[PDB]
């Protein structure tokens, strides 16, 4: 077990606002904006056998793709929030990952984005602190 709350946002504003939203929730944000940084820390998610509460922010959709492939081989639980201005990117990118059964949400509102993260953390929290089977 170890849950990676995946968030792709187009705004750096959202990255820091989410850091505060999840500061009191115990979800360690990892901001990935370089391919090397991806290939270093994602291997650590596999090599550290600890059941740790992690949140991955990556504003680079290519690094997100690579991330989710890596995650799928490991079978870690993901809750995905996509925030893109252009819905020809947002919708098509979404439905690729949504066809894989991932919890994928769209957003264009900054405040609403933060609230969708609160869903993700509470639902992941029910897996983290063992509730009844859902």
């Amino acid at each position: 077990m170890k849950i990676l709350i995946l968030i792709n946002t187009n705004n750096d504003e959202l990255i820091k606002k989410i850091k505060k939203e999840v500061e009191n929730q115990g979800y360690q944000v990892r901001d990935v904006n370089d391919s090397d940084e991806l290939k270093k820390e994602m291997k650590k998610l596999a090599e550290e056998k600890n059941f740790e509460k992690i949140l991955i922010i990556s504003n680079d959709k290519q690094l997100l793709k690579e991330m989710l492939e890596l995650i799928s081989k490991l079978g870690y639980k993901v809750f995905l929030l996509l925030q893109d201005q252009d819905e020809n990117e947002l919708e098509e990118f979404k439905r690729k990952i949504e066809s894989q059964g991932y919890e994928v949400r769209k957003v264009t509102d900054d405040e609403e984005a933060l609230k969708i993260v609160r869903e993700f953390m509470q639902k992941a929290g029910s897996l983290e602190h063992h509730h009844h089977h859902h």
